[PDB]
């Protein structure tokens, strides 16, 4: 499923993402946009370290979810990577909250660092009623 912008904003707000660890809904929207274009089926394989990023938040298989084929995986979210490919994003959000609880926080997402950080991101939520 490829979410509509305001549709996703309302969904994340309902799931407790607005202001989670001080992170605004607009920041979460900015990173979903650049990481996956709001697509829950998005997957990207890293030939280099042999790991895969899954879903709307592009969560990596080495540290967060288990896909069974990644060397040295940890599975900190205690989730099967397939759960991050569902149309329902509840599991994705719970895992995304777990990621930000680690030392580096939101800096774990390459896309936030390159396109969202120190940038005005209000345009991601304007007109959504959130
Ligand atoms: C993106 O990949 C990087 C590593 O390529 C992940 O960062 C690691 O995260 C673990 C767990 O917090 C840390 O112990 C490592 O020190 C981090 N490594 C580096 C180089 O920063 C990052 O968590 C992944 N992001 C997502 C969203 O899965």
């Amino acid at each position: 499923k490829v979410f509509e912008r305001c549709e996703l904003a309302r969904t994340l707000k309902r799931l407790g993402m607005d202001g989670y660890r001080g992170i605004s809904l607009a920041n979460w929207m900015c990173l979903a946009k650049w990481e996956s274009g709001y697509n829950t089926r998005a997957t990207n394989y890293n030939a280099g370290d042999r790991s895969t990023d899954y879903g709307i938040f592009q969560i990596n298989s080495r540290y967060w979810c288990n896909d069974g084929k990644t060397p040295g995986a940890v599975n900190a979210c205690h989730l099967s990577c397939s759960a991050l490919l569902q149309d329902n994003i509840a599991d994705a959000v719970a895992c995304a909250k777990r990621v930000v609880r680690d030392p580096q926080g939101i800096r774990a997402w390459v896309a936030w660092r390159n396109r969202c950080q120190n940038r005005d991101v209000r345009q991601y939520v304007q007109g959504c009623g959130v």
